[PDB]
């Protein structure tokens, strides 16, 4: 019988309102004999119309799989509603529900800061610039660096790692060549999260 | 029954005081060690524990383990084989950062450590001041990096009137690829 895998939106398309956040329901294992799908929508409880279902796409495994689009409204995201994916299809005896919704928690206020680089690290050719980013609840965040209006994206962060007061920090790594650190370039470090102020905020950070 | 062998701290394989170990537990009994193979007899299993555990521990040389020697612990039996990681050594350069100027509104400051370059991942990194363990820092796990070596981050949290009277902390890394397994870099307002 088919199966039914059901995907949250990007975090960052959740956060920011100029973008479009989506939950994802994918059905695999379609048979040739029984090919039709039925999604129906759920949001609370309450159906939903506007999905975007894809025609059926036939696999190198001689099965289909079909995937249902639905568009999500921000604030109902991360408000705590629940959207539920049933999927129907005439190979199995009743049809297949999945539900999903935003992690849970009291959310915490992230504070941003930029280190540069140490002087030991001057040394190098490279050098690393440093965004420290604590106190966040829950995890789902969005870090990224740029410069000029530009993405920097010779960067990496590490992943959230639980403090001793019960809040997350991390930890965004930018690489840059030397001669630009020294040439006074400014560079950026934005964050995205639902406790900040407008779900963003950007500290800069350049040589003295 | 099951049979689970648990590698050494790597703390305990890159210091040579102190006394790395290889163990061997086994849950819901004869034990067979070898390294390399050939068998060793130097083991020491302890007594049993609504079903039991048995545990045996096999003290290792820090210089076996990191060559890459192979640890087998022994209807028929189950042996396991445990080793190294594998990998091109590198070192890890180890660089503090003291706390960002916004943060001296708070009450606690945030002192950085940052351990770059090295590989492969088994590392111990620690802080102190004074001739004691810092109470309250947290490491990230190691992350790879855009040139295939690791890094990771250590952030002590310390009272501000601590930096600002002029305390000197320490980051200690301990990595098979440093010259003694060990380095420390310091950091103090000044
Ligand atoms: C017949 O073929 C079909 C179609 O497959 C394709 O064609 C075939 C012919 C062949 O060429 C395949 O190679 C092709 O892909 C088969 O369909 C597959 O069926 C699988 C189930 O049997 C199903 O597996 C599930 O996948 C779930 C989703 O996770 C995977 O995909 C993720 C993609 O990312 C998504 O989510 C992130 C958010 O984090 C988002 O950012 C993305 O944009 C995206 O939405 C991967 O991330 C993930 O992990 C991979 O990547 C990470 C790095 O990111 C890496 O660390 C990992 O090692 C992975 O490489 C997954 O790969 C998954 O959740 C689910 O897990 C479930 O089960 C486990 C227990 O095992 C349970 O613990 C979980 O809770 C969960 O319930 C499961 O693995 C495939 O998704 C599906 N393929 C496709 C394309 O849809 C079909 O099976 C086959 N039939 C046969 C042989 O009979
Ligand atoms: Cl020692």
């Amino acid at each position: 019988g088919p199966s039914v895998f059901l995907f949250p939106p990007k975090p960052k398309d959740t956060l920011m309102i100029s973008r479009t956040p989506e939950v994802t329901c994918v059905v695999v294992d379609v048979s040739h004999e029984d090919p039709e799908v039925k999604f129906n929508w759920y949001v609370d409880g309450v159906e939903v119309h506007n999905a975007k279902t894809k025609p059926r796409e036939e696999q190198y495994n001689s099965t289909y799989r079909v995937v249902s689009v639905l568009t999500v409204l921000h604030q109902d995201w991360l408000n705590g509603k629940e959207y539920k994916c049933k999927v129907s299809n005439k190979a199995l005896p009743a049809p297949i529900e999945k539900t999903i919704s935003k992690a849970k928690g009291q959310p915490r206020e992230p504070q941003v800061y930029t280190l540069p680089p140490s002087r030991d690290e001057l040394t190098k050719n490279q050098v690393s610039l440093t965004c420290l980013v604590k106190g966040f609840y829950p995890s789902d965040i969005a870090v990224e660096w740029e410069s000029n209006g530009q993405p920097e994206n010779n960067y990496k962060a590490t992943p959230p790692v639980l403090d001793s007061d019960g809040s997350f920090f991390l930890y965004s790594k930018l690489t840059v060549d030397k001669s630009r650190w020294q040439q006074g370039n400014v560079f950026s470090c934005s964050v995205m999260h639902e406790a900040l102020h407008n779900h963003y905020t950007q500290k800069s950070l350049s040589l003295s």
